[PDB]
C-alpha cells in the first residue's frame, strides 16, 4: 500500500520514520502534518503547470552570467540527424524552425510546440536567449565542440509531467530552580545559567554554589535573574554551563517559550552536550543520547497560564557620520528617521534595541511592520544569530522571495547552515526553503543533498531528517531518483574500503584490476550506473568505463570513475572522484566563492577562464569531485617525464613546452591567452581567501591552457614558471606581464565593490563548526584581504606592494 513510500524515505533520509513517531513530540508531529500538506500542495500545484512551466521546474535554463555556429540536430524517432549553421545572435526558436524546414523538405510537406534537450544529459535549451547565453553553447564554443541537441515535442513532455506524479502582568523578577545533575570529573561542580537574546546577555548570569566532584551532585539552589517576567523576548533562551573548578564539561540551552508562544513550565530534564564558555548559538534540544549524556534538572516556577502577546497586541507602541553607549543612543534616538530616510540601516537599529524591555522592543516592531523591503544583500546580513528574533527573521525571508533561482542557488549552502540558529521546527525560512525546492528541482536536488551529508551530526539530525520527509512527499519522483544516487554512493563506499584493505596486502595493479572485478559484478554495475550526478543533477552517468576506473594512491584511496554516453557523444565522457575519509566542506565553500568570483567578474565582461569544478559532501567525510577532463598536475608537467612533448633543457620550460605540445602554433596564442587570465584569477582568489600551502601538486593545468587550484584545506591564513609563461618565454616583456598586472588588479576591484556579499556569507558559515571559520573574528581576514573599511583608489595601493612581493 503506502507504506513502501514510507520505507523509500526511511532509507533515503537514512533515518526510520517510527524513530520521529517514539518521541511523542507534539512540535514533531506538528511540523510533519503542517509541512506535509504544504508539500502536498506544491506537488498538486506542479502537475497543473503548462508543458514550458514544467521544463523549468525539471530543467532549469543554465544560462552565462555575429558570430557563426555549427548545431547538430536530430529528432527522437529516428535516429537521423541534420547539421545546420547558425549564429551565436539567434534565439533557440529559428533552430527549431530550421530543424522543421530540413525534416518537411525530406519526410515532403510549428517550432512553438517543441524544446531542445542537450544530447544525454537533462538539460533543455529553450526561453528567448541567443545561444550563446546558455551554457552549453558557451561551453562549445570554448572548446570547438559541436552543439548536438534534440527536438523534442510537447507531447513527450507532459507524458514526463504525468509519469513523475502521484501576559504584561508578571512583574517578578525571572528565576528557576537548579535541582540535582548526574556527572564525570575528578574538585568541586558549579552550574552557570544565563539569559540571552541570541549572541547578547538579557541580563547578566548567575552561577550555582560549588557542589563537589562525586555524585550525581544537588544544589535546590533557586537561581534568581536580574530580569523581569514581563521582559524576557519571544526568543529568550536559558543557556546552562557546567564545568569543575579547583575544567569545563557540558552545556545546554532551551527556549523560554515553547513553540505555541506558552512560557515554560514547570520542570524539564535537560541533556547537555560536551563542552568546547555560555555557549547561546548552541542547539536548545538535548542530547539525543540518553544514555550517557550528562543530565541536568531544573525547575521554572508558575507564575498563574500566559502566553506571549499576539502581534496585534504588540499594537500599542546629526546623526549621519556614524552610518559607544552615546552613539547607540544617537541610533536608538530618532528610530522612525530611519525608516523614513534609512530603511538599509535596520540592522543597526535592531541591535542598538533594548530587547531585555518589552517596550523598546514593542516600539522597534512597530516599526518593523511598516518599514520598507530591502535588498537581498541587506536581508542576508539580518538572517545572522545576532538577530534572532521572531519577526525580524520573516522581514528578512520576505526580503528574499525577489531571489532568483540562481541567486538563491548561489547562496543555498548559507541558507541551510542557518537552520541551526533556529530554535523551532517550524520556521519562515524551512518553508520558503521547502517551497522554492518544490518549484526548482535543481534547488531540491541540492537542499537534499546538503542535509542528507549532516544527518550523521546528532545535533541536526532530527530537523534535517524532517526538512528531507517533507520534501519527499511533495516529489515522489525525485526521491526515487535521488534512491538511485544513494545506491551508487553506497556501493563506492564500499569499493572504496576494499580497495583499502587490498592496496596494504598488495600493490596498485592487483588491487586496480581487483576493483574491476568488483565493480563488474551484476549489483555494482546496476547500480553505478544510469544516475544523475549528485554533483549535477542535469549531467547524467550512464555506462560506467570499468577499464578506465581507478584509484590514488593517496593516504584515504580515493576513487577514480569514469563514465560515458552513447548519446552524449563526448558530452557524455565524464568522471567522478569518490573520497572517503576527509572533509569535504571547506573545499565546497571555497570553489562555491571562487564561482561566485568568477560570476560577479562575468557579470562585468571580465572572464578569466576559471575552473570552478563540482564539489559536494554526501555523507559522513564522504563526497564527490567532478573530474576535470584534460589535465594534469604541474608536479608531473615540472617532473619533466623523458622523450615526452615537454622535454625541456631547462625546468623553466616544462609547462610552456607541455602547452605548445597541446596547442600546435597559432592555437598556442590562445593557450597563453587562458593561462594568463586563469592565472590572474586564482591569483586574486588566493590571495582574498588566504589560501595557504600552495604547492606544485595541487595546482593543476588543463590542455586548453587554464590553471586552477585543487585541495582547499586551508583557508584565511591558516614564481617565474608562471611569469614565463606569461610573457611568452621572452626575459623581457613589460606588455605582456603589464596586462596581467592590470587582470589582477581589476579583478581586485571588482570582489572590492561586492567585499559585503562575501563578508555576509561567511558570518553565515560560521554555523558550520568549519574550524578555520569558528571565530568571530576569523572572518577579519577576509575584510583585510578586501580592505572594506576604506575606499578604491589607495585599496589599489595596498594591493600593489603584495604583488610586488609575491613576484619577487
Ligand atoms: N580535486 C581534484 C581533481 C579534479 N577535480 N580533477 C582532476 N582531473 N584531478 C583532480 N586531482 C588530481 C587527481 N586526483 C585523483 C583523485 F582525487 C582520485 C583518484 C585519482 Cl586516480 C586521482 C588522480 O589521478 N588525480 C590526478 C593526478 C595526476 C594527474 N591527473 C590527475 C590531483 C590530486 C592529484
Amino acid at each position: 500500500v503506502k507504506k513502501l513510500i514510507n520505507s523509500q524515505i526511511s532509507l533515503l533520509i537514512g533515518k526510520g520514520l517510527h524513530e520521529f513517531d517514539s518521541l511523542r513530540d507534539p512540535e514533531v508531529n506538528d511540523f510533519r502534518t503542517k509541512m506535509r500538506q504544504f508539500c502536498e500542495e506544491a506537488a498538486a500545484h506542479r502537475q497543473q503547470l503548462g508543458w514550458v512551466e514544467w521544463l523549468q521546474y525539471s530543467f532549469p535554463l543554465q544560462l552565462e552570467p555575429n558570430r557563426a555556429l555549427l548545431v547538430n540536430v536530430k529528432f527522437e524517432g529516428s535516429e537521423e540527424s541534420f547539421t545546420f549553421q547558425v549564429s551565436t545572435k539567434d534565439m533557440p526558436l529559428a533552430l527549431m524552425a530550421c530543424a522543421l524546414r530540413k525534416k518537411a523538405t525530406v519526410f515532403r510537406q510549428q517550432p512553438e510546440e517543441y524544446a531542445l534537450q542537450v544530447n544525454g544529459r537533462h538539460e533543455y535549451l529553450y526561453g528567448n536567449y541567443p545561444l550563446c547565453h546558455f551554457q552549453y553553447i558557451c561551453s562549445c564554443l570554448h572548446s570547438g565542440l559541436t552543439p548536438h541537441l534534440t527536438m523534442v515535442h510537447s507531447s513527450s513532455i507532459l507524458a514526463m509531467r504525468d509519469e513523475q506524479s502521484n501576559l504584561w502582568s508578571l512583574e517578578q523578577p525571572f528565576s528557576i530552580e537548579l535541582i540535582e545533575g548526574r556527572k564525570v570529573n575528578a574538585m568541586k561542580l558549579v552550574v552557570q545559567a544565563g539569559l540571552f537574546h541570541g549572541n547578547e546577555m538579557l541580563c547578566k548570569t548567575v552561577s550555582s554554589s560549588e557542589v563537589n566532584v562525586c555524585s550525581e551532585p544537588v544544589w535546590k539552589q533557586r537561581l534568581e535573574f536580574d530580569i523581569s517576567v514581563c521582559d524576557l523576548p519571544r526568543m529568550a533562551r536559558l543557556c546552562f554551563a557546567l564545568y569543575a573548578v579547583v575544567c569545563p564539561i557540558a552545556w545546554a540551552n532551551l527556549m523560554l517559550f515553547d513553540y505555541k508562544d506558552q512560557l515554560k513550565t514547570g520542570e524539564r530534564c535537560l541533556y547537555m552536550w560536551p563542552s568546547v564558555l555560555l555557549n547561546p548559538a548552541g542547539t536548545v534540544r538535548g542530547n539525543p543520547n540518553t544514555e550517557s549524556a550528562a543530565a541536568l534538572v531544573i525547575y521554572l516556577p508558575e507564575v498563574a497560564p500566559v502566553y506571549f502577546p499576539a502581534l496585534e497586541k504588540i499594537l500599542e507602541l546629526l546623526r549621519e557620520i556614524l552610518e559607544y553607549e552615546h552613539e547607540k543612543d544617537l541610533v536608538w534616538k530618532m528610530r522612525h528617521e530611519v525608516q523614513e530616510h534609512f530603511p538599509e540601516a535596520l540592522a543597526r537599529l535592531l541591535l542598538v534595541t533594548k530587547w531585555n524591555k518589552h517596550e523598546d522592543v514593542a516600539q522597534m516592531l512597530y516599526l518593523l511592520c511598516s518599514w520598507p523591503e530591502l535588498p537581498v544583500l541587506s536581508a542576508l546580513e539580518l538572517l545572522d544569530f545576532s538577530f534572532p528574533d521572531c519577526y525580524v527573521g520573516s522581514f528578512a525571508i520576505k526580503s528574499l522571495r525577489k531571489l532568483t533561482d540562481d541567486e538563491l542557488f548561489q547562496y543555498l549552502l548559507q541558507l541551510v547552515q542557518v537552520l541551526k540558529y533556529e530554535s523551532y521546527l517550524d520556521c519562515e525560512l524551512t518553508k520558503f526553503l521547502l517551497g522554492r525546492a518544490l518549484a526548482n528541482r535543481k534547488i531540491g536536488h541540492f537542499l537534499f543533498w546538503h542535509l542528507r551529508s549532516e544527518m550523521h551530526v546528532p545535533s541536526v539530525a532530527l530537523r534535517f531528517g524532517l526538512i528531507m520527509e517533507a520534501y519527499c512527499r511533495g516529489s515522489t519522483h525525485h526521491m526515487k531518483v535521488l534512491m538511485k544516487q544513494g545506491e551508487a554512493l553506497s556501493k563506492l563506499k564500499a569499493l572504496n574500503d576494499f580497495v583499502k584493505v587490498s592496496s596494504q596486502k598488495t600493490t596498485k595493479p592487483q588491487t586496480k584490476e581487483m576493483m574491476h572485478m568488483c565493480m563488474r559484478q551484476e549489483t555494482y554495475m546496476e547500480a553505478l550506473s544510469h544516475l544523475q550526478s549528485p554533483l549535477d543533477p542535469s549531467t547524467l552517468l550512464e555506462e560506467v568505463c570499468v577499464e578506465q576506473c581507478t584509484f590514488m594512491d593517496s593516504k584515504m584511496k580515493p576513487l577514480w570513475i569514469m563514465y560515458s554516453s552513447e548519446e552524449a557523444g563526448s558530452a557524455g565522457n565524464v568522471g567522478i572522484i569518490f573520497k572517503n575519509g576527509d572533509d569535504l566542506r571547506q573545499d565546497m565553500l571555497t570553489l562555491q566563492m571562487i564561482q561566485l568570483m568568477d560570476v560577479l567578474w562575468k557579470q562585468e565582461g571580465l572572464d578569466l577562464r576559471m575552473t570552478p569544478y563540482g564539489c559536494l559532501p554526501t555523507g559522513d567525510r564522504t563526497g564527490l569531485i567532478e573530474v576535470v577532463l584534460h589535465s594534469d598536475t604541474i608536479a608531473n608537467i615540472q617532473l619533466n617525464k623523458s622523450n615526452m612533448a615537454a622535454t625541456a633543457a631547462f625546468n623553466k620550460d616544462a609547462l610552456l613546452n607541455w602547452l605548445k605540445s597541446k596547442n600546435p602554433g597559432e592555437a598556442l596564442d590562445r593557450a597563453i591567452e587562458e593561462f594568463t587570465l586563469s592565472c590572474a584569477g586564482y591569483c586574486v582568489a588566493t590571495y582574498v581567501l588566504g589560501i595557504g600551502d600552495r604547492h606544485s601538486d595541487n595546482i593543476m593545468i588543463r590542455e586548453s591552457g587554464q590553471l586552477f587550484h585543487i585541495d582547499f584545506g586551508h583557508f584565511l591564513g591558516n614564481t617565474y614558471d608562471f611569469v614565463h609563461v606569461i610573457q611568452q618565454g621572452k626575459t623581457n616583456n613589460s606588455e605582456k606581464f603589464e596586462r596581467f598586472r592590470g587582470y589582477c588588479e581589476r579583478a581586485y576591484t571588482i570582489l572590492r565593490r561586492h567585499g559585503l556579499l562575501f563578508l555576509h556569507l561567511f558570518a553565515l558559515m560560521r554555523a558550520a563548526g568549519l574550524p578555520e571559520l569558528s571565530c568571530s573574528k576569523d572572518i577579519q581576514y577576509l575584510k583585510d584581504s578586501l580592505a572594506l573599511g576604506k575606499t578604491e583608489e589607495e585599496a589599489l595601493k595596498h594591493f600593489r606592494v603584495k604583488f610586488n612581493e609575491a613576484l619577487r
